[PDB]
């Protein structure tokens, strides 16, 4: 008598070669939200856990930020916070860094072409310590570059 | 130091499916696809209709078949799959007892013992990887009470 | 070589003086779905543990809400159901409500400028009490403004 209806919408962003899913098999999200702290005057980290997975495991993962990532406030083009970001143990930047299988532990995961799982930190910092940054709404991206190649 | 949270909710009063925990089910997912693999990892939650009238059956369908579409290019799809209560659903409707959903074992009036979601794809051939790109698809439940 | 770009969009809302976290140290949520079960009539409420984070731990803080927060229709404006917001045991409302920096537990978290934990709680009712609500999608805002007294 009663028809109920519900519309679930839903999406991938498939590659087919390479991609950095996390550890508990989900798609990283999107999009992440930093918290500062005006009592330790830092920013809390987004931190997940990851895992390569290729369709290859005998190349290397080389991993690089398309650009340098910034927090900007959204009025003030001017005003911006420097954005941090490790995978693996290694600081990423805009100059690419080399992930051999051994060192990414292939073997270790359980299943073929995965990774073992790494750990991948977002975070921010004021441009000068010890000054406060200046109320408002901040935006950035992280763009994230992982190929595969040899 | 103003701080705004959007609040919604969508309500039916006579039939609602939630999450087991009692959250509402979410309006999107997001699959994740492995190369390493060449398969999607399924959403799975668990459920329990919320119901006005737990003497009656629940008819469960999906209002169209639902795919993945690349937002670029129409032409390339891959199947959706869904799941409800251990049954896997389509176009065409299926029919659970109320006494299958397990209303007395539930404890809640109305509310059904807890039936698994599974929503998932693959790729078009097996063993043979999608090509690259984003993609989208509409999973629409339709659930009824039977008169 | 074969390259994967993957952007992550990153957001901060800074507050140099206060703001309000959850617990675990994450931002609060941008957004919150509420369930309504048909079986027991009732809306299922959000509820979010919380800390205050200040450069100042010795004055009051003073909560309230912008406006008289509504669940309402989509579709419909005249169609509102009340969304009833409470913080760290206190029914919040348009009018202001002052908590003293000593009964906030500032001494009692581990850490310098940092509140005990403190539950905020978001909830909805049917436009008239004991009648279902009708069939739709609804939406309002929860806005929370907080200061720092004395």
């Amino acid at each position: 008598h009663h028809h109920h209806e519900k519309n679930i919408t839903v999406t991938a962003s498939v590659d087919p070669v390479i991609d950095l899913l996390q550890a508990d098999g989900n798609a990283l999200p999107s999009a992440v939200k930093l918290a500062y702290s005006p009592a330790s005057k830092t920013f809390e980290s987004y931190r997940v856990m990851t895992q390569v997975h290729t369709n290859d495991a005998t190349k290397k993962v080389i991993v690089k930020l398309a650009d340098t990532p910034q927090l900007t406030d959204v009025l003030n083009s001017t005003v911006q916070m420097p954005i941090s970001v490790s995978w693996g143990g290694q600081v990423l930047s805009t100059t690419a860094k080399e992930f051999e299988a051994a060192a990414l532990g292939y073997s270790a995961s359980g299943v073929n072409g995965v990774s073992s799982s790494q750990e991948l930190v977002i975070s921010a910092a004021p441009k000068t310590a010890g000054t406060a940054p200046t109320a408002g709404n901040y935006s950035g991206v992280v763009s994230l570059v992982m190929t595969l190649g040899s």
